[PDB]
């Protein structure tokens, strides 16, 4: 077993609902149980920002199943929820797989630590109230990163 880190983030068709409904399913995952779960926080939009503030919130879940297995079964909540394919608009539920343990993992499909989120208060700080310790694979703390970064501290949903 391994404990992957999944950010949530909603702002569309009832923030709070969604990410509630988004958890429930988590917690259906086969092979997995949920650890922790952050606070729900609400952030201004990163990207464009003609679109409504977002529900960010993290979740630790200790899994059995491959990576990509993982991925198939975050993909289906979000079809399930809604989510269909501008850029970086608004959305009824996403769900970002942050890390999984230590891996590495470099492929179109997934790459992993999460692409740019060394760059996003909206998932370190969830993260870190959940995981404070929490070390990256390339031996950076998460503690190290919010100390010496330029992320406001976020406001609760
Ligand atoms: N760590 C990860 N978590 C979730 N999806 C990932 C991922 N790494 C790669 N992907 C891929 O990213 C594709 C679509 O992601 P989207 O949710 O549409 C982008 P977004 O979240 O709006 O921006 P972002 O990826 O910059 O956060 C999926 O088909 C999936 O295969
Ligand atoms: C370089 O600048 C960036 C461009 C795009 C992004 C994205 O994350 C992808 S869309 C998006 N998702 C969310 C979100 O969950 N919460 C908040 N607060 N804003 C969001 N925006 C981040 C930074
Ligand atoms: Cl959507
Ligand atoms: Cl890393
Ligand atoms: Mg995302
Ligand atoms: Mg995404």
């Amino acid at each position: 077993m391994t404990v992957a880190y999944i950010a949530i983030g909603s702002n569309l068709a009832s923030p709070l609902e969604q990410v509630n409904a988004a958890l429930k399913a988590l917690g259906d995952i086969p092979e997995s149980h949920i650890l922790t779960v952050s606070s729900f926080y609400r952030t201004p939009p990163l990207g464009p920002q003609d679109q409504p503030d977002y529900l960010n919130a993290a979740v630790a879940l200790e899994t059995s199943l491959a990576p990509e297995e993982l991925l198939n079964h975050t993909q289906r909540i979000e079809l399930q929820q809604g989510r269909v394919r501008e850029r970086w608009g608004p959305r009824t539920l996403d769900l970002d797989i942050m890390l999984f343990g230590n891996e590495v993992i470099n492929t179109e499909r997934l790459t992993v630590p999460h692409y740019d989120m060394k760059n996003r208060g909206f998932m370190l700080w969830p993260l870190f109230e959940i995981a404070p310790e929490l070390v990256f694979p390339d031996g950076e703390m998460l503690r190290q990163i919010l100390h010496t970064r330029a992320f406001d501290k976020l406001n609760k949903w």
